[PDB]
């Protein structure tokens, strides 16, 4: 019923997973464009797989853009 990723998780509204593993999000900006983010993490606690980077997961990404975009 509910959607998870090839993981199992419980993703929420415009997340959605890629063949590839990395999560993908879409938010507006303060120009009311259209944007997405991409990530290899859906929370911070999660961990890239070894040769990726860290990144900072979409949850704490989507606060921290649609609070910065605007204002």
């Amino acid at each position: 019923e509910k959607r998870r990723d090839n993981r199992g998780r419980i993703l929420k509204t415009g997340e959605s997973q890629r063949k590839d593993g990395r999560y993908l999000y879409k938010y507006i900006d303060s120009f009311g464009e259209p944007q997405f983010v991409y990530s290899w993490k859906l929370v911070a606690t999660d961990r890239v797989p070894a040769g990726k980077r860290d990144c900072i997961s979409l949850r704490e990404k989507i606060a921290e853009l649609q609070k910065d975009i605007h204002d």
